[PDB]
C-alpha cells in the first residue's frame, strides 16, 4: 500500500511508542503520530487524514477494545485499519478483539517482518 498513509501509534508508554514508530520508519512509513491513551487516540483521528491504528490494549481512560469499538462505530471512519497490539496471548482477549472488529493483533514484542507481513494481509483484504 501508499507508503504515504498516515499512523496512529497508541500506547501509554513513550518507549513502546517509540518502538513502533522506528518499526514502521524502517519498513518505510515515515507519517506517524502518537497518543497516550484512546481519548486522546479519538482526539487526533477526529482530525482526519489517518489511514491505520496501532494501538495497545492495556491503556489508562479509554483501552485498546473500547477505542477500537468507537472507531468501527464511527460513521466516517468504520473501516479504519486497527492493528491490536497485546502483551500475552489470552484467548479471551483476542476473540473479543476479533468480534470487536480488529484488523489484526500482534503479541509484543514484535519484530519489523511481523509487522510487514500484517500490514500486509490486512491491505490485502481490502483492496489497498
Amino acid at each position: 500500500a501508499d507508503k504515504e498513509l498516515k499512523f496512529l501509534v497508541v500506547d501509554d508508554f513513550s518507549t513502546m511508542r517509540r518502538i513502533v514508530r522506528n518499526l514502521l520508519k524502517e519498513l518505510g512509513f515515515n507519517n506517524v503520530e502518537e497518543a497516550e491513551d484512546g481519548v486522546d487516540a479519538l482526539n487526533k483521528l477526529q482530525a482526519g487524514g489517518y489511514g491505520f491504528v496501532i494501538s495497545c490494549w492495556n491503556m489508562p481512560n479509554m483501552d485498546g477494545l473500547e477505542l477500537l469499538k468507537t472507531i468501527r462505530a464511527d460513521g466516517a471512519m468504520s473501516a479504519l485499519p486497527v492493528l491490536m497490539v497485546i502483551a500475552e496471548a489470552k484467548k479471551e482477549n483476542i476473540i473479543a478483539a476479533a468480534q470487536a472488529g480488529a484488523s489484526g493483533y500482534v503479541v509484543k514484542p514484535f519484530t519489523a517482518a511481523t509487522l510487514e507481513e500484517k500490514l500486509n494481509k490486512i491491505f490485502e483484504k481490502l483492496g489497498m
